[PDB]
DNA sequence: GAAAGCCATTAGAG
DNA sequence: CTCTAATGGCTTTC
């Protein structure tokens, strides 16, 4: 596994969850749960995979008018 | 009441 | 050294 050892997010994981991202970054709490057993993952990872696109994604996504 | 949500930082692999 | 994956306190929460 020659990428995150720990964790190699596989493309077919990183498909429909950028399609779900695009609609909805936020999850109502327990829809995360049922991400996590439809792709085999931890209710963790359905966090992190997220929490870590959004942070990089607000820096980038055309966010002119933000402070500085 | 423990959970996502916020975020830079903090391990962590390349 | 670079981008990613994951940690905590504060806040609401159903």
């Amino acid at each position: 596994m020659r990428k995150r050892g720990r964790q190699t997010y596989t493309r077919y994981q990183t498909l429909e969850l950028e399609k779900e991202f695009h609609f909805n970054r936020y999850l109502t709490r327990r829809r995360r749960i049922e991400i996590a057993h439809a792709l085999s993952l931890t209710e963790r990872q359905i966090k992190i995979w997220f929490q870590n696109r959004r942070m990089k994604w607000k820096k980038e996504n055309k966010t002119k008018g933000e402070p500085g």
